[PDB]
């Protein structure tokens, strides 16, 4: 993948290198001090040039000026300030019911197939789960993709994704159809929501709540669709990929798995539901998930606009330049991580110095992932429940490896046979 080329040029040509990404030129910056400087300061903002191909796609607007697309600091801080509320400790804690429900449903579906012969795309399974969690926790809707439902909606997302890929690398407008379908799904849910809140009905505190709250005084509900499609995608795709990677990797780490089983047996035993309080105790699982994001971050990095020509690690960089930051790249440099290709959870063990600006799967600073804790909670619940109940062996001819689509994800879907643990 392209990221591997950047890795090689970073190792070979130093901490500051000019490259072509998405057919614009920019400078990839791979020193931790530069990461700190540019990401930990409100002075530096996203580069609208890089994000415009995501703002709109093949004529149909997609993410618009959503919470991710929006580059202007002030328009952004307005949205963020209110959407933050849907992510407070109390909000997250009230999500445990949704996470538990969906994870249990997944484990049940999978146990039904666990004869050691039926192959299963863990990639697909993990995606339906992530989408079901997101759809309910964010918008209060049941999609039931784990149970065969909303197949069209599933296809839209699928194509809408391939679309974005092409939209920004191409050296079949089902895509435009899809982008529209998605936006209409949004219109419908936003609607079902208003229609219930004008039956004066008691609806609890969602992400959806806050996005509407932030689109007040808006002549159109077009920015409200922006945010809808934004969370709808941001909120399931990278989590599903993160899951898929972790499972791909674990299938060839029997020792790691043993220690994880051991751990989950103690912390949760055989209870069906994890309590919010249990998550904190899943120390070692948490290390595994970190080491997974280091080698396989679904979101490889971010861009910032350098406006004043500045000096960067002894290199004059011209003003108006897109700076590229890559956690994928840094994760794989022997300069920052000893023996980088080796998957080792102890890197994050208690007592190890935390990586210092060389690891940022959720990015850093004011534009960091608003959903970080949400995703870390969700991901522990699903992994815990898998570890508690199943064993996964990978089917022959499945490659370990990676592809650079809209985000990084496993090269092959992750085909496995399953046995009940025992
Ligand atoms: C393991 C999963 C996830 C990873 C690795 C991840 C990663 C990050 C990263 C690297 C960005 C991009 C920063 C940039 O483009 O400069 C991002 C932004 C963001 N993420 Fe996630 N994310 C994950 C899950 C979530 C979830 C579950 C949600 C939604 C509930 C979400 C919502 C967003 C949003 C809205 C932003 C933009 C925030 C802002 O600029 O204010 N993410 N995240």
């Amino acid at each position: 993948v392209l990221q591997d080329v950047f890795l090689d040029w970073a190792k070979k040509y130093g901490p500051v290198v000019r490259v072509n990404v998405f057919h614009k030129t920019s400078v990839i910056v791979t020193s931790p001090e530069s990461v700190k400087k540019f990401l930990m300061s409100t002075k530096y903002n996203k580069d609208s040039k890089m994000y415009r191909a995501l703002q709109t796609v093949f004529g149909e607007r997609l993410f618009g000026q959503g919470l991710v697309s929006e580059c202007n600091y002030e328009r952004w801080h307005k949205q963020r300030r209110v959407i933050d509320l849907a992510f407070s400790r109390s909000s997250l804690v009230s999500l445990m019911e949704t996470f538990n429900e969906k994870a249990e449903q997944l484990v049940e579906i999978l146990e039904a197939k666990a004869d050691g012969q039926t192959p299963v795309s863990m990639q697909d399974m993990l995606t339906y789960t992530a989408m079901d969690i997101l759809a309910k926790a964010a918008f209060g809707m049941e999609t039931s993709m784990l149970l065969g439902a909303q197949k069209p909606l599933s296809q839209a997302v699928k194509l809408m994704l391939e679309g974005i890929t092409a939209s920004r690398n191409t050296l079949l407008r089902e895509v435009r159809e899809s982008i529209r379908f998605l936006r209409q799904v949004g219109r419908d849910w936003v609607q079902r929501r208003r229609e219930a809140l004008k039956r004066g009905e008691e609806v609890p505190a969602d992400i959806l709540t806050q996005i509407l709250k932030a689109e007040e005084g808006a002549q159109d509900d077009e920015g409200l669709l922006d945010n809808f499609v934004t969370f709808f995608i941001a909120g399931h795709e990278t989590s599903a990929n993160h899951l898929a990677f972790t499972v791909m990797e674990l299938s060839r780490q029997p020792e790691i798995v043993a220690r994880l089983q051991a751990e989950v047996d103690e912390v949760i035993g055989s209870k069906r539901y994890l309590d919010f309080e249990d998550l904190g105790r899943l120390q070692y699982l948490s290390q595994v998930l970190k080491e997974s994001l280091r080698l396989y971050p679904p979101a490889w990095g971010t861009f910032r606009l350098l406006e004043e020509e500045t000096l960067i690690d002894g290199v004059r960089v011209p003003g108006n330049t897109p700076l590229l930051f890559s956690t994928y790249v840094m994760g794989r440099m022997d300069t920052y991580f000893e023996d980088p290709l080796t998957f080792n959870p102890d890197r994050f063990g208690p007592g190890a110095p935390k990586p210092r600006f060389t690891y940022f799967p959720f990015s850093l600073g004011h534009r960091s992932c608003i959903g970080q804790q949400f995703a870390q909670m969700e991901v522990k619940v699903v992994m815990a429940k898998l570890l508690q109940r199943l064993e996964f062996r990978l089917v022959p001819g499945q490659r370990f490896g990676l592809q650079e689509q809209a985000t990084l994800k496993p090269l092959d879907p992750v085909l496995c046979t399953l046995r009940p643990r025992g």
